[PDB]
């Protein structure tokens, strides 16, 4: 279904869910099923034989491209809706939370960002918000929710080129994020801030990790390593104990994850 004279033909827009191209809450006319509408102007001018690939692979842990539509001066991505809910939203809520919790959202996140890499797509935009459940289900899979300062690279902020490495530093930042509930890079000045994220200084400081293995700060300086040459890939991460393994504890985090949660991204 490539061809619309008017995109409302089709679809009944109902609320946006981003911009910046937009993303539309759409419900399809003819079935009253639900979609996310990724809508770009065609100004914005390779890109449709890539489109192309996207349509006919589906990942279990990224949103899936259903359909496209052209319309004459727009395209139209028409994208699986998500509605199991937030990462941290879940996690808060949950009341109790371990390790293996946050081992087996990462390993999902590096299924899919190996996946992404190995079409030749580097996301760049890897962060808690783009990661979403499934369903609202107990056991439901984590999905990356949509693909083209805290969590970019070193190498990126620093104007060096860069490679697919830089998603492998975004997934270290969201496990990090995930054993204690706050960012590792935090300052009022952007000067010392940015420096710090230069230089790649962060520690696991207590109390926060005190109860957290050593095994997971290894995992986190892996991907949270400066230098994307001596960096973990996604296969590489893949293969370590703390998500390949048994290494992952199963201490009840939750109290100080949840709170530092509030705290950080209220």
């Amino acid at each position: 279904k490539k061809q619309a004279e008017d995109i409302k033909k089709i679809f009944e827009f109902k609320e946006t869910l981003g911009t910046g191209s937009e993303v539309v809450l759409a419900e399809e006319k003819a079935t009253g099923k639900l979609f996310a509408v990724k809508c770009i102007p065609k100004k914005a001018l390779s890109i449709e034989n890539e489109i192309a690939v996207l349509r006919k692979i589906k990942h279990e842990n990224i949103v899936a491209l259903e359909d496209i539509y052209e319309s004459p001066n727009h395209l139209y991505l028409v994208m699986q809706l998500v509605s199991g809910g937030e990462l941290f939203d879940r996690i808060v809520e949950k009341g109790f939370y371990t390790e293996k919790d946050a081992s087996t959202l990462i390993r999902q996140v590096l299924d899919a960002v190996y996946y992404l890499h190995r079409m030749g797509i580097v996301h760049r935009d890897l962060k808690p918000e783009n990661l979403l459940y499934y369903s609202q289900d107990e056991e439901s899979k984590i999905m990356i929710s949509d693909f083209g300062p805290g969590y970019v690279a070193p190498e990126v902020l620093a104007q060096k080129p860069y490679s697919k490495a830089v998603d492998c530093w975004s997934i270290g930042v969201i496990a990090y994020i995930l054993l204690c509930g706050y960012p590792p890079f935090y300052d009022e000045n952007d000067s010392k801030l940015f420096e710090q994220i230069l230089k790649a200084e962060y520690e696991f400081d207590s109390p926060y990790w005190d109860d957290i293995s050593d095994s997971a700060k290894d995992f986190i300086r892996n991907l949270m390593e400066k230098d994307p040459n001596k960096r973990y890939t996604c296969e590489q991460a893949a293969r370590h104990p703390w998500i390949a393994g048994d290494t992952a504890l199963n201490k009840n985090i939750h109290e100080s994850v949840s709170a530092q949660i509030r705290k950080n991204f209220a």
